[PDB]
């Protein structure tokens, strides 16, 4: 991949696997978010990075709030898929990264992405708003105009979601991340709580329709020695309210929605 | 990729991503195993596939019996590794797919693996022996003399794995296939399997080893709703492992195989 002619946003081209797609041989929710995930961390690579000199001193890190997808069309097993990413300010609340999937052949958007980040102190957890200091280091790197993925005012990428009540509808019991679960430092990637947000929803669901959207907020990390409940029910095409929680105590670990199309 | 000059075997380059790499910052044996099946499959395509045309007409399938990766370097994140695949007829027995792979930029042989792989009927699951009239189909897709990836005369790749005897040294009970586990065809992907061998090894291995050599084999298959429990035990500067996979109800054997590990 490269960065564009103004250097303010990241193209990628990825030729689809076997092993990355599903039942309708095209590529599952995961495999896309997890590309998304590989084209941010090439963005920050091309750039100079991932955090910046005064974050590093400051033992401060970049944390996911929120996840939002959006895909049309999954590409195929075999096709190629070309992703462009871009970072943007949002104040002294975080950054924002957003994506546009396109059809290599076509050149047609077959989906799109929006993600909200945070700022977090590595060693005590505490969220702590965007300094002055960081904030003139990578805002060299955003476009100064607004470039919104979901240029919609109140559409669904900012929509607030509510807490499940129990009894859930449907339930995926002890769920435990293993060692391809986690990333390389050790963390469970964030991408393992969107497969845990699907485990709920019924196989004649996954099997009659496909994901058009997911919303996914993140409030605590799952450890590698913590198990998860996930807990779903239908609140309508499809619509689904999600929540996972620690099996024992029942602690909070995530809260979406997902609509889905019949095919 | 594309398949070489005399359209007997299939090279392809991979970018090591950075979801695809453990703590090392090195590609996982899991991402190096779901590259040979990649590469695998797209040497099937390139030659027009992944059954023959006799397989289709009489339901039979490829399984794998045995999978046997030797690792010397593992490929940093954002490095090229290129892998080189070929198939071989083994007479009746069946078929056996071997992998080469290499440093894109140096051309050294980082790895090497093979598999044995056996005809199995669809519905049935009884397993037989390769027919002369499928043997002529694939053999003009394979070379006619020997190449193997382990050629040494006493080698791992085909030595026999016992069976771990109860109490196993360590255990992790209660492994679950999840929808990303599953191949396009709904069946657990060979690969998770691996995942699953490898659950059991304490972290302190782990973080202190890095796998050398795993051979598993394959003996049953795990269904989505079924149950795994992971078993360990030191056979053993190297450390060697006898590993069992089981369900976790009646303890069914799934899988059997050994790890050796060598010091950081
Ligand atoms: N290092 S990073 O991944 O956070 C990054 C990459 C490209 C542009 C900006 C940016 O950081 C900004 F959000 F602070
Ligand atoms: N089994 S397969 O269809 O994946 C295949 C791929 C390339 C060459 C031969 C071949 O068949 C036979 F050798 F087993």
């Amino acid at each position: 991949g490269s960065l564009t002619e103004d250097g303010l946003s990241y193209k990628e081209k990825f030729v689809v696997r076997s092993y990355e797609v599903g039942s309708n041989k095209t590529a599952t929710v995961e495999t896309i978010a997890n590309l998304l995930q590989e084209v941010g961390c090439n963005h920050a690579q091309s750039v100079g990075f991932a955090t910046t000199t005064t974050m590093r001193k400051l033992h401060l890190i970049w944390v996911t709030a929120r996840m939002h997808i959006e895909i049309y069309k999954y590409p195929a097993w075999g096709d190629v898929v070309e992703i462009e990413t871009w970072c943007q300010s949002e104040g002294r609340i975080g950054t924002r990264r957003d994506w546009i999937l396109k059809d290599s052949v076509t050149g047609e958007v077959t989906g799109r992405a929006t993600s909200k980040w945070v700022m977090m102190n590595q060693d005590t957890r505490r969220l702590q708003k965007v300094s002055d200091d960081v904030r003139d280091e990578y805002l060299v790197f955003c476009p100064q105009e607004p470039r919104l993925a979901f240029p919609e005012e109140n559409n669904r990428s900012l929509k607030k979601i509510p807490k499940l009540e129990d009894p859930a509808q449907y339930s995926m019991i002890g769920l435990k991340p293993r060692r391809a679960d986690l990333d390389m430092n050790q963390h469970v990637n964030n991408v393992t709580y969107i497969g845990w947000v699907l485990e709920s929803i019924p196989q004649e669901i996954v099997d009659t329709h496909e994901l058009q959207v997911i919303t996914l907020d993140y409030r605590r990390e799952c450890q590698q020695d913590d198990v998860v409940d996930s807990l779903t029910t239908t609140t309508s095409d499809s619509q689904f309210l999600h929540l996972l929680r620690l099996s024992g105590d029942g602690q909070e670990i995530n809260r979406g929605t997902t609509l889905w199309r019949k095919k």
